[PDB]
């Protein structure tokens, strides 16, 4: 995250830090708690991953130091990607992952509510991107989980940021156009979380973009609406 600050510890308990253990283990990935066997995050991330037995799900993390070898983590059971994905700036960048086991809800780790259908129409205005990601272009992994307050950008102003791309209706857009704060490497797969009626709902998940916090190259961000019938097609298969 560019531009941001630290997180308070149960800020944002949805938050997980997704982790690699091929060929030595480190952060890979954001994703979020959206049922008690299930993390919604980027299909990008898997890239190259052959096999879900050499991933780790870290929640309740607020710092990366935590996590060390005697430190307890989620297995995953299953990675199911998007039939349609080919590339994040395709579109489609979603995927599931169904855990081994039951995450037990809690102060310090629950679930975020997806959006609803009928609130496609509402006007999002305390928006939220989350993760350990750069904090500029040639960075590294923040040990804390940093937070940016970021506006949502309709599809056309964000279109006219992307000329030579196609930004979809699947695909939702936050920046400022002078730049500033905006998801960096490592932040991908986590939540964009905006806040309307006390309740916080997953609206996007962090996908791609032109550089970090750029004047005029919002990041890109899995339109999460979009996608509920395909999360509950996934989640409630009989
Ligand atoms: C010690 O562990 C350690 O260093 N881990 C670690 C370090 C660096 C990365 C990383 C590097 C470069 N790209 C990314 C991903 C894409 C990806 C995801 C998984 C695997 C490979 C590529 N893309 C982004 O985050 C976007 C999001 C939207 C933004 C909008 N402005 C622009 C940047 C991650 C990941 C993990």
């Amino acid at each position: 995250i560019v531009g941001g600050t630290a997180s308070v510890r149960g800020e944002w308990p949805w938050q997980v830090t997704l982790h690699t253990t091929s060929p030595t283990q480190r952060h890979l990935c954001g994703g979020s708690i959206i049922g008690n066997q299930w993390i919604l995050t980027a299909a990008h991330c898997f890239y190259g991953v052959e096999s879900p037995k050499i991933l780790r799900v870290y929640s309740g993390i607020l710092n990366q130091s935590e996590i060390k070898e005697d430190t307890s983590f989620f297995g995953v059971q299953e990675i199911i990607i998007h039939d349609q994905y080919k590339m994040a700036e395709s579109g489609y960048d979603i995927a599931l992952l169904k855990l081994e086991t039951t995450v037990g809800y809690g102060d310090s780790q629950r679930p975020i509510c997806l959006p609803s259908k009928g609130d496609r129409n509402v006007i999002y205005t305390d928006c939220w991107v989350t993760g350990w990601g750069y904090r500029k272009l040639r960075d590294k992994i923040q040990n804390t989980l940093q937070k940016a307050k970021i506006p949502l950008v309709t599809n056309e102003e964000c279109q006219k940021r992307y000329r030579g791309h196609k930004i979809t209706h699947k695909m939702i857009c936050a920046g400022y156009r002078e730049g500033g704060k905006d998801a960096c490497k490592g932040d991908s797969g986590g939540p964009l979380s905006c806040k309307h009626n006390e309740v916080w709902h997953l609206v996007g998940i962090t996908s791609w973009g032109e550089g970090c916090a750029q004047r005029e190259r919002p990041g890109v961000y899995t339109n999460v609406v979009e996608y509920v019938d395909w999360i509950l097609e996934k989640t409630q298969a009989v």
